[PDB]
């Protein structure tokens, strides 16, 4: 009912967080940074993640993902998961670690496999996209058929995942 | 000048709503909505109607549509029209009842036709859609020719639409 | 550290404008702008520009464009520029005079030529836009190839522009 921040967190004065939310050490939470529990909970933001303003995680009542410590959750956010400008994470959704989620970009109905890089303005919804992906700019990806054909994250990606944040 | 706000209207503390703006009985406007009618007005929002956290109302000082009263409005919103997370409407802007805006969707210059379902990542810019239309993730509808091709709305989607809200 | 606002500018009580910002005459900035030369700086907003509800400008730590006073921005804005609702200006950025910026369009890391019109749901990243280009509603322009291929800005493109402030 009451967020749980792990006092080696740094999250912003004007962040909103609200109900059962787990954040871990090192996570950076910018002003402007919405996440609220208040209908699907739990939400798990995982170690040295990063969320930055505009960014919103939210959740449905009903429905949950598997997280890494076999308990269910509205939302998993891995460890190192970066959250960009004006991101939407909404649960049921899992991000594993070291995910990076490109400005404007959404998550929604999807369990994203660790080291993926998803890209500006795109939208991955209803779908499991395999460990160390690559979502292109502009890429909707809706079906499993789309998920599953995604190319692999090359070291100049992380790089410019790296960069971004 | 004054937001007309009906008793049964459920409005957040911390939504803000300003100017000519009319919230029917049982509308549900989360926290940080902003709904302004501070150069398009008026504004209606009819019965039921739910808006979520991003949504955005605003309007041009001109251009008004007809509302189902025979009145003139910057934004007319029908009855039980879901407005979800980022949705951007901006009058002049016709809503129909039973619509339902997925996330990050914009209706800018249109009439939207009622139970039309517009998904996640859309744009609906300078057109009339007609009555019962789905509108897939990620379309960019700018003219009357794809407004008239588009497929209709299957029980599935209003199912989509229900779990939702 | 603190922001330079021109006496003839007008921002919005509700803006929030933080770090080395050169607000120049004439410029209107709405309730809900975000300008944060906290990371990047600094940032120039030339004379009569307009920032929109939910636009944010924000810029990386490490990379500059030249201004045309001929010292380095994180972000330059011009004369008469339009950022329009939810439009996000991420640094390293030039945006020149006369530019428009649609509802809900980025640019980042990349310079556009003066009297361009960029309209909605558009990416602008990566890239040099010439003067007096237009980028369609939906377009995602990540390559220089792209961005040479543009056609040009009509007078209608500037009428509608200036309808929309
Ligand atoms: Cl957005
Ligand atoms: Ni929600
Ligand atoms: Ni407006
Ligand atoms: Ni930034």
């Amino acid at each position: 009912a009451e967020p749980y921040i792990d006092p080696a967190a740094q999250v912003h004065a004007i962040a909103s967080i609200i109900g059962d939310v787990r954040i871990a050490a090192g996570v950076r939470v910018a002003a402007g940074v919405s996440i609220r529990a208040d209908e699907g909970a739990p939400f798990q933001v995982g170690k040295e993640s990063i969320l930055q303003e505009g960014a919103v995680i939210h959740g449905l009542e009903y429905g949950r993902v598997l997280g890494d410590d076999q308990a269910d959750y509205s939302v998993w956010i891995g460890q190192r998961v970066a959250i960009t400008h004006k991101a939407l994470i909404h649960g049921p959704a899992y991000l594993g670690d070291d995910c990076f989620v490109g400005f404007r970009s959404t998550v929604f109905n999807a369990r994203v496999g660790a080291g993926s890089v998803i890209m500006m303005h795109a939208l991955v919804q209803d779908v499991e996209i395999p460990p160390g992906r690559y979502v292109p700019s502009g890429a909707i990806i809706t079906t499993q058929q789309q998920a599953d054909r995604l190319p692999e994250v090359r070291p100049e990606d992380r790089e410019f995942a790296r960069h971004i944040i």
